[PDB]
């Protein structure tokens, strides 16, 4: 793009690539993200402008959209570091609670913002979560498989992480709820407990499995209509729920609780983000500064 200079290229997404950018104008820095050409649905970019118009703390800020010469650029408020990066930075003396904590309740708030706005993240994992020197964190790079759809690419040769996938996605439910970005959530939430990803697939059925593994095989009793959906098989193995005490120590019962409720098998028995702020967890909740070496 001739307006900006690329500083870096800062990540590859579900979309496109992600540049760090300056304006030569204005001298602002930005986050550019380039889509990859075909007439390039005009249904895409109206629905584009519901992203555009949502204003939280806990949302990166969307500034513009831009179709010029077949590509689709966005253009946002650039962030110094992801959730993901921070992870492996801290992945020797772990991200203190306090800390866990005030991430966790954050996301939750926007959450809650976004579902009451009617949008969906649908892609939620590390890489999509954004932090600053002041201690927020933000939700970005809304994957929206409606207002545009679903790729099994980005652009070249990237590979997707179904690790932070709901069940209700793999087992081929056509319609999401906004439970499926809880169900993310609550993913990363373990992860960021114990430094190590909860549920890490190499496929879509060893994704489904290792979920089994720890929580039990679905059925009827936990899971009403589960044994109709369209990619569930009655020839999977039945796996007995383990103990949720191994799952995420050393968390204490307050957060394990809530966790546990943010896992629902269930789309409609899992916990809303509304009702998750509310949790006990939270009582004790502060906004600590990370140490951030940018
Ligand atoms: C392994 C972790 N990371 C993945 C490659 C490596 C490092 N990458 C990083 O730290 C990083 C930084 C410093 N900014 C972003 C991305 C965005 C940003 O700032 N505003 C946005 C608005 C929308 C959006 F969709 C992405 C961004 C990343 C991934």
């Amino acid at each position: 793009m001739e307006n900006f200079q690329k500083v870096e290229k800062i990540g590859e997404g579900t979309y496109g690539v992600v540049y760090k950018a300056r304006n030569k104008l204005t001298g602002e820095v930005v986050a550019l993200k380039k889509i990859r050409t075909e007439g390039v649905p005009s249904t895409a970019i109206r629905e584009i402008s519901l992203l555009k118009e949502l204003n939280h703390p806990n949302i990166v800020k969307l500034l513009d959209v831009i179709h010029t010469e077949n590509k689709l650029y966005l253009v946002f408020e650039f962030l110094h570091q992801d959730l993901k990066k921070f992870m492996d930075a801290s992945a020797l003396t772990g991200i203190p609670l306090p800390l866990i904590k005030s991430y966790l309740f954050q996301l939750l708030q926007g959450l809650a913002f976004c579902h009451s706005h009617r949008v969906l993240h649908r892609d939620l994992k590390p890489q999509n979560l954004l932090i600053n020197t002041e201690g927020a964190i933000k939700l970005a790079d809304f994957g929206l498989a409606r207002a545009f759809g679903v790729p099994v690419r980005t652009y070249t040769h990237e590979v997707v992480t179904l690790w932070y996938r709901a069940p209700e996605i793999l087992l081929g439910c056509k319609y999401y709820s906004t439970a499926v970005d809880i169900w993310s959530l609550g993913c990363i939430f373990a992860e960021m407990v114990t430094r190590r990803a909860l549920f890490p697939g190499d496929s879509e059925i060893d994704q489904l499995f290792r979920i089994f593994r720890t929580l039990g095989t679905p059925d009827e009793v936990v899971w009403p209509g589960v044994t109709s959906m369209p990619d569930y098989k009655p020839s999977f193995p039945k796996w007995a729920r383990q103990d949720f005490s191994k799952v995420v120590p050393p968390l204490d019962e307050d957060g394990r609780s809530l966790l546990s409720q943010m896992l629902h098998y269930d789309p409609n028995k899992r916990i809303s983000a509304k009702a998750a702020l509310a949790h006990p967890f939270f009582q004790d909740v502060t906004k600590p500064v990370p140490h951030l070496r940018l």
